[PDB]
């Protein structure tokens, strides 16, 4: 019994042997397995729980994007029978060529720029592709707000308040203001019109925009991997998710936001309503919600206090950034 100190299980050899890759060496590396041939050529093998039908549309989506010029993805390798996956032991395995690069550093404008460019290219290249294949962003955030309010009410009535409880209570008025401003933006007719128009025109988002899926290459581009969460969705979702992650880790340095907006805009103009949808998402106090949710619904962990402390440290810089962006959007 090793419990949570159990290593990633090796992919069964029978799966490897369905391919024609003459693999000599295999080892886990993060959430993929690296397969290497006698020349040292590498492949990334993924153990997934996605359905085979889902794997098929995912591949078809990327091949469609490619016929439109898209290059920013790891290329799938097929089995000896031409299948895009192997199904074995209740898992779906798929393999891609290896992409040389490093996980994007979302604190560097250059890396944010290239991630944004790539995400925008993916969205553009997939316009109109299987648009009805499977969205209530207002309801999601409304529920989070209701949760957040309940959580600080719970904290306030504790006999003994710990450092986290007290810190969360100290920011209630700012958190309330931000949540209210966000939900008001989601209720604005222009934001809704944007979201609905995107739903109609299609275009997929990647929807797992984390450094380990955004590989910054020696050719100074970003190549995406892991399209398992990708689906038709408004472009603002990928844009806002990239921005939030970048900005929270670069203390709201607007060079990171500019790098992002410029490179989305280069592929397709950002209209005012798209900016406003992005603002609605960014204005919501997502991190305090998420951290408090974990604490009070799941269990306390000291990392939650670290995270809330960092949010508090950055809170004025975040306010300043969102203020300047709001002004920018009024004089586009
Ligand atoms: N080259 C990536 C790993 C990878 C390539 N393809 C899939 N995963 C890295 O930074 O480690």
């Amino acid at each position: 019994r090793l419990g949570s100190r159990s290593q990633a299980p090796l992919i069964p050899q029978a799966v490897v042997s369905k391919y024609d890759l003459a693999i000599q060496q295999r080892h886990a590396d993060g959430n993929i397995e690296v397969w290497t041939d006698s020349k040292g050529r590498r492949y990334a093998a993924k153990r997934s729980s996605i359905a085979p039908a889902h794997c098929r549309i995912m591949v078809q989506c990327l091949r469609h994007a490619q016929e439109q010029g898209f290059t920013k993805f790891a290329r799938f390798v097929t089995t000896s029978s031409n299948a895009p996956y192997v199904r074995h032991g209740d898992f779906t395995y798929y393999v891609t060529e290896w992409v040389s690069g490093q996980p994007a550093n979302f604190g560097l404008p250059e890396h944010v720029a290239q991630t944004a460019y790539t995400l925008a290219q993916f969205h553009e290249a997939t316009r109109s592709f299987r648009t009805d294949w499977k969205d209530d962003v207002f309801g999601l955030f409304q529920a989070r707000w209701r949760d957040l309010r309940q959580m600080w009410l719970g904290a306030d009535r504790k006999r003994e308040k710990d450092a986290f409880d007290q810190l969360l209570l100290s920011m209630r008025d700012e958190l309330h203001r931000d949540a209210a401003e966000s939900l008001a933006l989601f209720e604005d007719r222009d934001v809704i019109a944007y979201l609905e128009a995107e739903r109609s025109s299609g275009g997929w988002c990647h929807l797992d925009v984390i450094p380990s899926n955004c590989l910054y290459t020696p050719q100074h581009q970003v190549v995406l991997i892991d399209f398992e969460l990708a689906r038709p969705a408004p472009r603002a979702l990928d844009m806002a998710h990239l921005l939030r992650r970048s900005l929270e880790r670069g203390n709201w340095d607007g060079h990171l936001a500019y790098a992002c907006f410029l490179h989305f805009d280069a592929v397709r103009n950002i209209p005012k309503s798209e900016y406003r949808a992005v603002e609605a998402i960014l204005r919501f106090p997502y991190l305090p919600w998420r951290i408090a949710h974990a604490r009070y619904h799941f269990a306390a962990d000291p990392s939650q206090l670290d995270a809330l402390q960092q949010y508090a440290v950055q809170a004025e810089k975040r306010q300043a950034f969102l203020a300047s962006l709001r002004q920018q959007v009024e004089h586009l």
